[PDB]
């Protein structure tokens, strides 16, 4: 990983020592990025609904993971499940129950710094994985990117600044997530996110991440060329909003 400080340094250490999970995979891979493109042509807003119990920024809600997912399944383009244990209260067991219950694409959200985590995602039933440019060096990113493709997955590469985008573009990323929240300081900056969305090649599927709570926000981001939206907090607090985001 890269030189890190604070909580990013801690969570990355927890991940280096994360035990692998052994299990048989039932269903074949369902591509999340190809499905976002088909929602685009059908002119249906593509929302990736996220399940997370806790968050360092203050979220804290109790809600059944299976019911929430079966519900989101009627409208969402895919699901994003947190598997990080200490800060998000996630677990590999939750991803597993979810994958056996629905049949739409699943993104595994964690801090992936080593190949065994991708084996974990595959064996658990996830369809793709998230790779964060700011915590990895260029070589590590390039290696983790190839490893995931060897399983037929196109991972979601997350950027937060221009330096991250230079790197993602160089290694040939085709599915990018622009995150408005800075992992290190927890600050949200919608402006910096808009500048970045505008610098991205039009042939890569773009996903806007963090701080979205209103439908006007989604409408604005869409005309800006964004293909999909990853929404966690607002949907966890009020599952019902999915109906408003979708009209
Ligand atoms: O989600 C958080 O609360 C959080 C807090 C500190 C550091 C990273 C975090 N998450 C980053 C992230 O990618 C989020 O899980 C999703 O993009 C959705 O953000 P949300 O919709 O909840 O604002």
């Amino acid at each position: 990983p890269r030189y890190l400080k604070g909580w990013l340094k801690d969570v990355v250490q927890l991940s280096l020592r994360r035990p692998s999970f052994r299990a048989s995979r039932q269903r074949p891979i369902i591509s999340l990025n190809e499905r976002i493109l088909e929602f685009n042509k059908r002119n249906i807003t593509a929302i990736i609904a996220e399940y997370k119990r806790k968050s360092p920024s203050g979220l804290d809600v109790e809600r059944d993971p299976i019911e929430y997912s079966k519900f989101m399944e009627r409208y969402a383009v895919g699901l994003s499940i947190l598997t990080e244990e200490k800060y998000f209260n996630g677990s590999y067991e939750t991803l597993r129950k979810i994958a056996s219950s629905v049949s739409i694409p699943i993104l595994m959200k964690d801090f992936i710094v080593k190949e065994s985590q991708i084996d974990d995602a595959y064996n658990l039933g996830a369809d793709t994985v998230l790779l964060i440019v700011k915590i990895l060096t260029e070589r590590e990113l390039e290696s983790l990117l190839e490893y995931a493709r060897s399983y037929g997955m196109e991972p979601l590469i997350e950027i937060n600044d221009e330096n991250d985008l230079d790197i993602a573009l160089r290694i040939g990323a085709r599915f990018i997530g622009i995150n408005s929240r800075d992992l290190e300081t927890l600050e949200i900056n919608k402006e910096n996110q808009r500048k970045l969305i505008s610098m991205i090649p039009s042939n890569v599927v773009k996903v806007a991440e963090s701080g979205i709570s209103e439908r006007n926000e989604i409408e604005e981001l869409r005309k800006l060329g964004v293909n999909a939206f990853l929404i966690g907090s607002s949907l966890m607090r009020n599952p019902e909003k999915i109906k408003e985001f979708i009209l």
